[PDB]
């Protein structure tokens, strides 16, 4: 009612041991959201065409136009790590569980409240905020997920991640096809490439509308809403990761000479002519059984073309890896495709008290070594006579179409019916939790943005908005535009995800590798003299499990 | 039988989590002993004098006048942490639980074999090797607990901590009462001070034999031995250290100016006069309330002397402290009081492929802050006029009885009724797991030597010997020494040690300390090409709790 | 000392509660653990006993 509260806060994340080694996580999130009356109160159809950036030779990777339906709504999106787990939590599952299974998950809107800015335009020209006691909130959860879904973590843009900072929703926004025709050039292309945006196929049309499509509540002060429970159904994510090469697998060489001094040159030696030992190969016409030659069951990993464009009906768009590299030789500097970067702000990492408009930034390099070191790749013809000929090699060295900062490996693509790889891993605490699957005939294997994909059930999106506060003046038949108070919303959202742990085991002699505090990280975990607060991004499947 | 094995090696420790967070880990040691016939088949009544060293002026800690009865069988220990659990396992309790129980033990001796070394002294004089089929291996298990206790560990005779190596039992031993004299003296004490051996007060004499106190078991190749399954009495051991310092318990003052900007020389300030402040203090005549001023409810950690040698009826001895220093001040330089180190072998962790006799070593250095800066120490006269006035201070600096190496530090307790301490944590893997209390009326609050002290009721030490193999000529009247035939046994030991432990729960905001292997540490963990092995030590309170 | 750090937040940690003038709170009864306090005491010094 008015003077009741609907709701409790909760920011508590619990692990509830079962038996047999399994954790129940339930992980409760809430925070206040602050929202703002919309800048129009209609949908807009907006065309993005920034061809004179691309009007530039060399430059088509820049290409931004598209065309995409501008809502009066606002998304609340709560898919991201940081929203659900803190740095202490993500110590916890990540060194000591072995895999992760969402479970299930509900959100509340309570404690809502609309105020309506007066402006006493005074000398100082004043402002007065007053409680609009009979004003509604708009929420629609689209449960049938009838509307395109939109993930607001690619964006940076889910709810924040501190419990005790205020947050807002997106404005929600979705795509409308267009037909666009850019061709590609370098520095020094004579003349003007075709760089044209030919418009939308009729037959692609999609115009959606909230309204038309999900029932909506108003939520006075006295109200209050809840979605219910929903249960995904997603395959575990597995919370180690692997680090055998096809150089790695089964049987090493039984070594007939080990060393009888300890030292770093003191080395085994396997005691037989690599012409003349057993074994098996797939090098039918070679008697040379070599670690890089011997035969392996499967291929772990796979070549793909490298700062791939490919394109379709709507501008160019790059390639997709699954895994990319680092390690041996990739750091920062030894920089390779495949490992994904993220941007983001104060709300979600970025310090809190940093004065500037930088994002803050992050390259994530796994450590499941599942990748590859192009400049280690060499095709070499059939005929396989050894110390090989510079006609007999194509080496990521050669030059192709006679460019020299392009070699095969860039074209190369080594995936086929033998390839093993693993799904992507947790991005905490930036990346998103789960992903919609395609509605597509075929669809691919894994999705390189969530270790979570869900098949045949999401939860639906919640769409929230302020409804119109009109004036005594309004005529419906004016061309013009819709004159409002000033009108705007505080709710507190609580949500809640449900994890299924399961406990890791040690099983070598050695240690593992476990997330710790330390002198070099421990600032990073507690707020400034001033308050400022950052959330720095964390690795996830830090422990190895054996591949075969 | 004589072609029967009758036991099964196991060496797998189990982790089987209950309900509630409770895990019930059950630890399995298996090894080979190797154990040789007596020097003697006698009990021996040896003194040890080595009033030599001591005849030094100033080398009185020097002493090691003792007696000892010197017996005829070998003690079977396994008390010591490196025997049952080792880097791997360590991490997972260590990282993951928050508290230790030790529920029981059991021992059992299998697959006992009996040869006897003849030698066919020839050119190259040789030696055969036979089984001795009706030979006997006697075993003792003191189950009463009659003998006195001798824990292994305080001389690293334990089993070894590999189950991949053979190992062996100690010569069992016993001290014997004596009556010895010694006065102190330092370099340049005119004349030779009193150094002593008086002898045994007959009232004080105890002289102990297996035979007459224990049944003894012979087992033959067919035969096998096991204990039963004995429970322990003890509270339970906390896997986490605390931090706070009497300058750290409740209330902090308010602060009534804070940072205005972020930098590390932007302090906050308490806007009060020191002599203008309200709050408690136990300083009666000032009206100064000051961080070091302020009242603390108890004291945590006390003052003891250091480098105190007492003496009673048998020598000197160095006092005990309950917990050394170490941290902002001591590292290996800023060397105190009160840290245990730790002397070993090959068997016991110091690299199994080194070559010398020096032992390995280490100073253990808990995480506990719970003990002394005696530095920072300061006695001040009651009148309180403050820049004290060098007669009114008692500094760590000035000296005592004119000895400008000692003050009043040294001599210095401040344990008392509000005095809080901690037991002592454990030494993985030197450390001994449980120890005996003393059977003395009033008993000690902690054993500074193990984190679980059984009260009421210990396991039995067992004890192992090779029967007496006569050979045709024997007499027993003869005064001469009886002739054997060299015979030595060779038996499986397996022991199982059960452990409750609680999984800890993150309640900060910021990560914990965990073990984890790294670039540093990493050959720690695996064998060298010639196997060497070692086994570094660890810690194992990493994670803090609130002490209030 | 980074193995000393506890930064507590009370979000995170206890369930909070949002109440409005037509609400209200009540914490429920607590039983203490405590051996009692003695009204009197005592003036006998070593000197004094027995």
């Amino acid at each position: 009612g008015v003077g009741i509260s609907t709701g409790t806060f909760n920011n508590q994340t619990e692990f509830k041991f079962l038996e047999n080694g399994w954790v129940e996580i339930t992980a409760n999130s809430s925070r206040l959201v602050h929202l703002n009356m919309p800048e129009s109160e209609n949908y807009r159809r907006v065309v993005v065409n920034n061809m004179d950036k691309t009007a530039v030779n060399g430059n088509m990777a820049l290409d931004d136009i598209h065309a995409q339906i501008v809502t009066p709504w606002s998304l609340v999106d709560a898919n991201a790590w940081g929203v659900w787990f803190n740095p202490g939590d993500w110590q916890l599952i990540v060194n000591t569980m072995s895999e992760l299974h969402l479970v299930s998950f509900e959100q509340e809107i309570f404690n809502v409240v609309l105020k309506t800015v007066s402006e006493s335009a005074t000398q100082p020209p004043t402002k007065v905020y007053n409680n609009d006691l009979t004003a509604s909130l708009m929420v629609a959860l689209d449960s049938n997920n009838t509307m395109p879904f939109t993930p607001a973590a690619m964006r940076s843009e889910t709810l924040g991640f501190y419990p005790w900072k205020p947050t807002i929703p997106t404005p929600w926004r979705y795509y409308f096809q267009w037909d666009r025709t850019l061709i590609p050039s370098h520095t020094g292309t004579s003349g003007t490439p075709t760089n044209i945006y030919h418009g939308t196929d009729p037959d692609d049309v999609q115009f959606y509308t909230i309204e038309n499509s999900v029932p909506v509540h108003l939520l006075r002060t006295g109200d209050e809403f809840a979605t219910g429970t929903f249960f995904f159904d997603c395959k575990p994510c597995r919370l180690t990761h692997t680090w055998q090469t096809n150089r790695a697998l089964g049987l090493p060489p039984f070594l007939n000479s080990l060393p009888q001094s300890e030292g770093a040159t003191n080395f085994g030696d396997i005691g037989v002519q690599q012409d003349k030992r057993r074994g098996v190969t797939q090098m039918g016409n070679t008697n040379y059984i070599t670690e890089a030659t011997i035969m392996r069951p499967a291929e772990v990993g796979y070549s793909a073309p490298y700062y791939s464009f490919e394109a379709s009906t709507q501008g160019p768009f790059k390639t997709p890896i699954a895994a990319g590299r680092g390690g041996a030789q990739t750091d920062e500097n030894q920089a390779a495709d495949g490992n994904p970067r993220y941007a983001f702000g104060r709300q979600h990492g970025q310090k809190t008290t940093t004065t500037g408009e930088t994002p803050e930034r992050f390259t994530y390099i796994a450590h499941q070594d599942t990748g590859r070191y192009p400049e280690g790749d060499w095709i070499q013809n059939i005929n396989f006579n050894l110390p090989v000929t510079n006609d007999n090699v194509l080496l990521p060295t050669d030059p192709i179409g006679g460019k020299t900062g392009i070699n095969y490996t860039n074209i190369f693509n080594t995936y086929g019916p033998l390839t093993a790889l693993n799904n992507v891993p947790p991005v905490y605490p930036n990346g998103q939790i789960w992903d919609k699957e395609f509605d597509t005939d075929l669809k691919p294997r894994l999705h390189v943005n969530a270790p979570f994909v869900c098949q045949n059930n999401c939860p639906g999106q919640l769409f929230v908005k302020v409804a119109p506060n009109l004036t005594n003046e309004y005529d419906p038949d004016a061309s013009a535009n819709m004159s409002r108070i000033v009108t705007y919303s505080d709710f507190w959202w609580k949500g809640k995800l449900v994890f299924k742990a399961k406990l890791r085991a040690s099983h070598t002699w050695n240690p593992i590798q476990q997330m710790s505090i330390n002198v070099d990280n421990q600032f990073n975990y507690v707020p400034s003299n001033i308050g400022g607060m950052k959330i720095v991004y964390e690795k996830s499947q830090l422990a190895p499990r054996k591949l075969y």
